[PDB]
Order: C-alpha cells, then structure tokens, then sequence
C-alpha cells in the first residue's frame, strides 16, 4: 500500500488498542463494583481481594480484564497522544485537541476512580464518572479516526461537509443533552434506585404506575430523560434523511445513532427485566458508547466545518 515506514501502520494498530482498551474501561465498569472497598471486584460479591481460596473464574477473569485494562491504559494513552500528536497534526490541526482531551480525561475518571473507594456513598458526584470515562473514550476513538484518515486522500468520513444550522442545533443540541442523560443513568446506578420500578414504561402496578418515593423518582427521571433523548434524535434523524441524503456521512451517520438509541432503551428495559443481569448491564453501557463516538464524530465536522466556513 504505502512505501513510507512500516512503523506507521504500527500508530493505527495502537489507535485501534487503545481506543479497546478505553472502550473496556468503561463498558467494563457495568461488571464491577466502582465505589467502596470493594471496587474492582464482580458487582454481584464485591469481596475479591483477600481471603477466597479458588481461582481462574469467569468471573475472576472479568476483574482481572478489567484492572489490566485499565493499568495499561496510561502507557497507551500517553503514547498516542504524542505520537499521533507529532505525526497526524500537520493535516488535522484538532490531534492536538484531542491528544490532549485523551489525556485529561484518562486521568480526571483514574481521579474519580481513585475517590471512589472512599466517597462512593455520594451518589451526585460517582454519577460524574461514567460521563467523563465516557469522553476519555470518545476522544481516543476521534483521533484514531483520524489517524487513519491522515493516510488516505480520499477520506471515508472527515470529510468538509456542508452543515446547515438545524442540523448543527441537532447534533451538538444530541450530544449535550445525551450527556445529560448518562447522567441520570449514572444517578439511578450509584443511588441503587435500578430496580425501584419493576414495570416499564411505567414504574409498577400501585399508585397507577407513578413514582410516590426517592428511587421511583430517580429511576422515572431517567426513563424520562431517555425518551425525549429518544424523540430528539428520530427528529434528527428525519431531517437528515429528508435534507442530507447527498450527504451519506450524516444520512447513515444519524440512522446508525438511531439504531444505537433504540438498542439503548432495550437494554435499558431489559436490565429492569432481568433485574440487572449484568450481560444488559453491559449492552447498556456499550450502545451509549457508540452513539455517543457518533455524535462526537459530528461534532468533529462542524468544528471543521466552522473553520472552514
Ligand atoms: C435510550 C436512552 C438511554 C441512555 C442514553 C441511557 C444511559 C444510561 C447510562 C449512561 C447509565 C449508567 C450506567 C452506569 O453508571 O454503569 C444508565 C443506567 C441505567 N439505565 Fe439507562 N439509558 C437510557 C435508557 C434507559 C431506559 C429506556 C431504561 C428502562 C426502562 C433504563 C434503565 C436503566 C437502569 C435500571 C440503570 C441502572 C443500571 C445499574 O444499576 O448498573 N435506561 N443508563
Ligand atoms: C495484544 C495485541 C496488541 C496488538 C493489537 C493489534 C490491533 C490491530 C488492529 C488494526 C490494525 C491496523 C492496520 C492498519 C493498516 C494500514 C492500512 C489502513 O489504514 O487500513 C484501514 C482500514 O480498511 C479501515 O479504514
Ligand atoms: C457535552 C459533552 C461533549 C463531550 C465531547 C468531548 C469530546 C469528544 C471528542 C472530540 C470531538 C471533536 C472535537 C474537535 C475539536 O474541538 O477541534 C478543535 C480545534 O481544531 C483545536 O485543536
Ligand atoms: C472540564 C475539563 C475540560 C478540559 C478541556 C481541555 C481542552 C484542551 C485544549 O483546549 O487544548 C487546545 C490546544 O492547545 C489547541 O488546539
Ligand atoms: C466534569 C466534566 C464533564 C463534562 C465536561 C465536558 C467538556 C467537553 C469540552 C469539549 C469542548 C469542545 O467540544 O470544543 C469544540
Ligand atoms: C476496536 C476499535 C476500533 C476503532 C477504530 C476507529 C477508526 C476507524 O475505524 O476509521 C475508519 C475509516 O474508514 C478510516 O479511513
Ligand atoms: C425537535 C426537538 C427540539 C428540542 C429543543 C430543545 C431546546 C433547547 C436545547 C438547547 C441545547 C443547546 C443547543 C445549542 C445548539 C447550537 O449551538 O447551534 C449552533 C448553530 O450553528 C446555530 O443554530
Ligand atoms: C439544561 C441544562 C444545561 C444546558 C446546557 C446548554 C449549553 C449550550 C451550549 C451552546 C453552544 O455550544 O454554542 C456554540
Ligand atoms: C421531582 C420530585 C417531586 C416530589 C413531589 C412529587 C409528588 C407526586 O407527584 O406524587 C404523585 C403520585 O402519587 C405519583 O407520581
Ligand atoms: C431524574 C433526576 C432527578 C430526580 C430526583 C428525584 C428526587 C426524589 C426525592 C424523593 C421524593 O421526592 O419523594 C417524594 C414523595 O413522597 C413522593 O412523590
Ligand atoms: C416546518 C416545521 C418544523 C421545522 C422543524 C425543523 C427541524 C425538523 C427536523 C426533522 C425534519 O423532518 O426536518 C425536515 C426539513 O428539512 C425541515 O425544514
Ligand atoms: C469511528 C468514529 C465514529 C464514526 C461514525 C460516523 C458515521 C457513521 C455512518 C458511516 C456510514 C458510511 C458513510 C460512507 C459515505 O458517506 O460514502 C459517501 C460517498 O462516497 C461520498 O462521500
Ligand atoms: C452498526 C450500526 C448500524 C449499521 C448502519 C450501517 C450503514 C452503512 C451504510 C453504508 C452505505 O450503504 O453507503 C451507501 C452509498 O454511498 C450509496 O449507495
Ligand atoms: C424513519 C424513522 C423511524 C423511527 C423508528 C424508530 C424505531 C426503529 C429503530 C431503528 C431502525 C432504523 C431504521 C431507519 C429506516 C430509515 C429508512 C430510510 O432512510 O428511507 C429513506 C429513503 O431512501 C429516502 O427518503
Ligand atoms: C436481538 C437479540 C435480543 C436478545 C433478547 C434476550 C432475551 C433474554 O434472554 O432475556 C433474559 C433475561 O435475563 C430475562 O429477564
Ligand atoms: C470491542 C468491544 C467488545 C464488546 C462488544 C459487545 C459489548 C456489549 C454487548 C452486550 C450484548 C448483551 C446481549 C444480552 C445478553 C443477555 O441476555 O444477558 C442475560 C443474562 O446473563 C441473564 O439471562
Ligand atoms: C470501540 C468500537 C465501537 C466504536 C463506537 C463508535 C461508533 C460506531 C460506528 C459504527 C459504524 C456505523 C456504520
Ligand atoms: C460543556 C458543554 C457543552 C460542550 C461544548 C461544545 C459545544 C459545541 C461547540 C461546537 C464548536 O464550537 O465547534 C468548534
Ligand atoms: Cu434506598
């Protein structure tokens, strides 16, 4: 393909493990406890460290996996902060933006984490971590996206596209309000109020379906937070397939985040169902990691967009 040094097919290979590993980091948080002296361990018997005898479980393997992960993720984050910084910047001036958001987030969720052994039982703040691990995620994944982008002339998706007010409004509008929303989520887990509501849509079958205490309230909030999430994006995603169809990024790019909400609300639902089978647990985490890459992917066209324009 390329005649240059090998070694630069070497900076994709470490996009694409580091941007798994970040990924691994967080999704993998929905198996584990996060907050109390038992963090780290399987979030069904948060004892792990210390006294069991047996070893080489599933779910041994998962607590293992995840702590790695999480080890190895300063080293790979660091080094493709600098090497794509050194090497993708002179094409796409947001590498340093993001090298350095990479940076900053891997070490503001290490931060949170780090707390979080011991101020777990404040629920407003550990309802912050999976948000910021969230960014520290999405920022990895931009700029290996762009690192593979810097090595093709024509561009698969950065590419200066036209974007209209409206859909600027829509998706940095999404991308806000998206957080806003895995905020909630955060909120219902780190308040324990998951199965407050063992109905859906609604909450159960008293009081006809309406929250009447703290963590009915908290888990309703979040449903509620979700549909409108939900409605904003087939809004969205209407005017892109009426006004973009030229445009196949943002066409498919919307039906792609519409398909990941739904997947979301699922999973949402199924978690309720199941009563947390962690398996959900992690869908739920993993689709909102998606949409969520895809709505920073879009706020990465409008940042261009609006220098070039
Ligand atoms: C489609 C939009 C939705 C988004 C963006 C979203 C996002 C999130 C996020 C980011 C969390 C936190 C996970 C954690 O801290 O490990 C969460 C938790 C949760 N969500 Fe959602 N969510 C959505 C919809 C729903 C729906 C429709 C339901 C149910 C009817 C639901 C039920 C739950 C439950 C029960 C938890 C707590 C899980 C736990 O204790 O680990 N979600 N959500
Ligand atoms: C413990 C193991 C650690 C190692 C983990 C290795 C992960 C390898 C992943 C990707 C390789 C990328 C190779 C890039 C090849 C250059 C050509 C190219 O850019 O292909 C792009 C592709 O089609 C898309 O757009
Ligand atoms: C609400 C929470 C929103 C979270 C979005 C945060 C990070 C997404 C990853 C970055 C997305 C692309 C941004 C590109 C950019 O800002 O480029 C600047 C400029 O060129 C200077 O280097
Ligand atoms: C809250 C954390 C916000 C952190 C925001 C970090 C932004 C870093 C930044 O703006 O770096 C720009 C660079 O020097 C030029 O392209
Ligand atoms: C606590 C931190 C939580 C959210 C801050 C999100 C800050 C994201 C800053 C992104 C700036 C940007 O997207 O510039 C274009
Ligand atoms: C597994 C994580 C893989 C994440 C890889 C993101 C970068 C990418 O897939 O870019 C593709 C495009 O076609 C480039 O020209
Ligand atoms: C159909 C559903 C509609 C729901 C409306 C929700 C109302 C306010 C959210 C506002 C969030 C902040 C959005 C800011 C967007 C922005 O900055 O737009 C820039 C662009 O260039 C020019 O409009
Ligand atoms: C509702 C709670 C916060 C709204 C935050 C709204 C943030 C609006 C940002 C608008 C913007 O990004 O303009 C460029
Ligand atoms: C938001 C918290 C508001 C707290 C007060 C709400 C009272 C209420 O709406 O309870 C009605 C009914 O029995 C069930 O939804
Ligand atoms: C969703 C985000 C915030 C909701 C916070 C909800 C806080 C609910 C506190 C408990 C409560 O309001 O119970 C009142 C009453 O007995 C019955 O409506
Ligand atoms: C005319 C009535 C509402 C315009 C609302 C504008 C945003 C609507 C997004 C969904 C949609 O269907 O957009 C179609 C078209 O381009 C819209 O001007
Ligand atoms: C990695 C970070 C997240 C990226 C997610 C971005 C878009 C999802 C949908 C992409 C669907 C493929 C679009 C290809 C296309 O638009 O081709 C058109 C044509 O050749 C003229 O440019
Ligand atoms: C994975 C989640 C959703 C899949 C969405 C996949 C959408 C990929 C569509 C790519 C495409 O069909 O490109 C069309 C082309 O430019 C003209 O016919
Ligand atoms: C249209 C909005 C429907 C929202 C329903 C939410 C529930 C389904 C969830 C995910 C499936 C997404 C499938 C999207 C199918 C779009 C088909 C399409 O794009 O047809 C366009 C045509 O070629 C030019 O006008
Ligand atoms: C599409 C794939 C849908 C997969 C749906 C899985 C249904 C299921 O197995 O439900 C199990 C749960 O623990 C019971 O409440
Ligand atoms: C590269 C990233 C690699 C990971 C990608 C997949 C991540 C999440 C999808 C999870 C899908 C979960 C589907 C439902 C599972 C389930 O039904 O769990 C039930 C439970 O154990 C009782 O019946
Ligand atoms: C880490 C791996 C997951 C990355 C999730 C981000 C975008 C998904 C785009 C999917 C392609 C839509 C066509
Ligand atoms: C923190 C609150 C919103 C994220 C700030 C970023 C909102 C989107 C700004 C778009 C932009 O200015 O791209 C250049
Ligand atoms: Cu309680």
């Amino acid at each position: 393909h390329m005649l240059e040094d090998p070694m630069n097919k070497a900076l994709k290979a470490l996009g694409v493990l580091t941007t798994f590993v970040m990924l691994i980091v967080l999704i993998g948080g929905a198996l584990v406890t996060k907050t109390g002296s038992g963090q780290g361990c399987g979030r069904q018997w948060p004892l792990c460290h210390g006294r069991f005898f047996p070893e080489l479980n599933p779910a041994s393997i998962i607590e293992w996996s995840h702590r790695f992960a999480s080890g190895i993720s300063i080293i790979l984050v660091l080094s493709l902060a600098f090497w794509s910084w050194r090497k993708i910047t002179p094409i796409f001036r947001e590498t340093t933006f993001l090298a350095i958001m990479s940076i900053i987030f891997l070490f503001l969720q290490a931060l949170l984490g780090a707390l979080a052994v011991v101020f777990g039982s404040n629920a407003l703040i550990m309802a912050l971590h999976f948000g910021i691990s969230l960014i520290s995620f999405a920022s990895v994944l931009i700029l290996t996206l762009l690192i593979f982008e810097a090595d093709k002339s024509v561009r698969t998706l950065v590419k200066p596209l036209q974007i209209g007010k409206k859909m600027q409004f829509h998706m940095i509008g999404i991308l806000i309000y998206s957080y806003i929303v895995v905020y909630t989520g955060a909120y219902v887990r780190h308040t324990e109020s998951s199965l407050a509501c063992p109905n859906v849509p609604l909450c159960s079958p008293l009081n006809n379906g309406l929250p009447t205490q703290f963590h009915e309230w908290v888990q309703m909030g979040h449903r509620a937070a979700a549909l409108l999430l939900f409605v904003w994006i087939i809004v969205a995603a209407v005017h892109a397939i009426t006004s973009y169809k030229d445009q196949k990024q943002i066409f498919w790019g919307w039906i792609s985040c519409l398909i990941f909400i739904t997947l979301q609300a699922l999973s949402g639902i199924m978690i309720v169902y199941s009563e947390l089978a962690l398996g959900f647990a992690l869908a739920h985490s993993f689709f909102i990691a998606c949409l969520f890459g895809v709505l920073c992917y879009f706020l990465l066209l409008i940042a261009r967009f609006r220098y070039e324009s």
